[PDB]
């Protein structure tokens, strides 16, 4: 009896197959009313401009009319400060992010820039005031970081309820395993989260009915501490050189996937797990964005 | 054969006289600087008056200016929002809070009020800023609740660290249990928080070398929940006045516990204190 599979790849693609026909209907209902995402990038980094041409395309597909400002390396921190004002200002734009890392010949304080996102407008949910609400329960209209996001939704898609279930959550980045931690404990779940100060981390992994490992050590989490019957949750992206591979590369996660599946009711595969779910999450913020202007 | 007794009546009559001599101090250097703290009330509660009381009793003796706004029960959100605005913008206060709750025969939304308050100002540290950077690890520029601050510091008194430590948070509000998670979890500690919906409560409190409960419900931790040689933080206040643990029992089964009153209670005004002469010191910086 091995772990049923959670195809990221497949779930992700329903997911942005609703929301265009949510925008669809949403333009039709209000004639006129154009969803609207901006990007703000720094600098001329081959690996955001590839990451940028991927969400920019999956919202033109949607419907959501996505801007993107390439700044020049020269660019100062009161620039893009500027920028953010003007986004922040600007009435036709619902939800806009800043392409991290920021790359610029000149000094810049990343964490003012993105504290300088209105709170309203802030898709990605890496403010501090976001992150407040969010580590508050603030759920219902707060938004959430598209990685921890996209794990709740793998969670929700086995359709065991998360109330009363001790969740275990290893990693608290504020990327990924602070918020997920939220989300989880905002959804009636027990949470023990763990780190690299946590002692006998294999006895507290074991007590963990839902599992999300967010740590970037590859197949860390060994099977034999899967709890069983867990449903787990995978983040990792750990490259690996496989001559094997078309690429000459693997992609593992921080689980031994090939140990862990026998002991879960329910495993996230890597590649194809959690991955392919970010950036149908950050279009469904952008919805939701849209949708609370709209109201 | 009981557990150590933490006195937070002793342990803040320490702080207090600490700070009261800093803010001396503070006076000597810049003479006619005072450090000024405003309590904003709405309603007449009668525990909130006594409340209010204490905190204006403690900031005297430290030499801390404190003002006290009541509101009517009549407030609308519209008008707490005028006098928020003024404390935000009266340079003489360097750190003002809301009292909660709010007594109103209108309705007012609490975050919205809260929320308003200046960042610099907010002592009871219950802005979406400070929580959010408290609870992403960014404890060099917030300021953090007075009752999660107050136990924290009882915590340190048993001279045992943090770091490693499973700890068991027994209530997840804004004020305390939210809060107080973040705060184990950043002082390195294995953080499992329980809620009303929690099952087998008594099998989660019992990994807990740390155990801090802030529920309002009366002795309902049972002692026999309680881990050998564990550190119990008992926020409980509840009507004779007992804590959320119950005390005889946990005594017997905890190496430090903090009793009820006498306890937490003390901590927290004094920790307010402290954040207050904070707020004071980085306007004169
Ligand atoms: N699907 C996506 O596109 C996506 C998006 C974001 C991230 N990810 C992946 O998720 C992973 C984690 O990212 P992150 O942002 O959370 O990075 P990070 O900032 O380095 O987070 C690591 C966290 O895990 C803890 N940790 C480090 N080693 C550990 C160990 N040996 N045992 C227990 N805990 C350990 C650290 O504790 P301390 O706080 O004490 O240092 C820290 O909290 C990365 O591999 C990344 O590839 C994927
Ligand atoms: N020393 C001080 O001066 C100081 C300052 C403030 C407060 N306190 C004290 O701290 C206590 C809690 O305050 P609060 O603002 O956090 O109260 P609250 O708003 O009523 O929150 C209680 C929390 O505990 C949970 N809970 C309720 N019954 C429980 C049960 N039977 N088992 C496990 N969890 C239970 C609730 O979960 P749900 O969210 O699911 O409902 C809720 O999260 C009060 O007794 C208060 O006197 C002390
Ligand atoms: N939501 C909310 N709940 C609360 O319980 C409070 C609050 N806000 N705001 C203010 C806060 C006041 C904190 C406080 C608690 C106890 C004491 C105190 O000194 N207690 C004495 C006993 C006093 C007596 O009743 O005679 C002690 O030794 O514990 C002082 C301040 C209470």
């Amino acid at each position: 009896a091995p772990a049923e599979i959670l195809n990221g790849k497949e779930i992700s693609a329903q997911i942005r197959a609703r929301l265009k026909n949510q925008v669809t209907q949403l333009k039709e209902q209000v004639p006129g009313f154009t969803p609207r995402l901006a990007i703000l990038q720094v600098g001329n980094r081959d690996d955001s401009n590839l990451y940028i041409n991927v969400k920019l395309k999956a919202a033109e597909e949607i419907g959501i009319k996505a801007t993107h400002i390439k700044l020049p390396r020269t660019t100062t921190e009161s620039e893009v400060m500027k920028y953010i004002t003007s986004l922040n200002e600007d009435s036709t734009v619902h939800g806009f992010l800043v392409q991290l890392p920021l790359d610029s010949e000149n000094s810049i304080n990343t964490e003012e820039v993105i504290n300088a996102i209105a709170p309203e407008k802030d898709v990605d949910g890496l403010t501090s005031i976001n992150a407040g609400r969010l580590a508050r329960g603030d759920l219902n209209d707060c938004f959430i970081p598209c990685t921890p996001k996209g794990c709740l939704e793998l969670i929700k898609e086995t359709g065991v309820p998360i109330a009363g279930r001790h969740a275990v959550v290893v990693g608290r980045s504020k990327i990924v395993g602070a918020p997920m931690h939220d989300l989880l404990l905002w959804n009636n779940a027990t949470v023990t989260t763990c780190h690299s100060k946590t002692a006998h981390l294999d006895e507290e992994v074991n007590k963990g009915d839902i599992l999300v490992v967010a740590t970037g050590q590859p197949e860390m989490v060994k099977g034999e501490w899967i709890k069983p019957g867990a449903i787990v949750i995978d983040c990792g992206i750990n490259y690996v050189p496989d001559d094997k591979k078309p690429n000459g590369r693997k992609v593992v996660g921080d689980v031994a996937y090939d140990e862990a599946k026998e002991r879960a009711s329910f495993i996230t595969p890597v590649p194809g797990g959690v991955g392919p779910m970010t950036v149908a999450m950050l279009m469904q913020s952008t919805v939701e964005s849209a949708k609370r202007f709209l109201e």
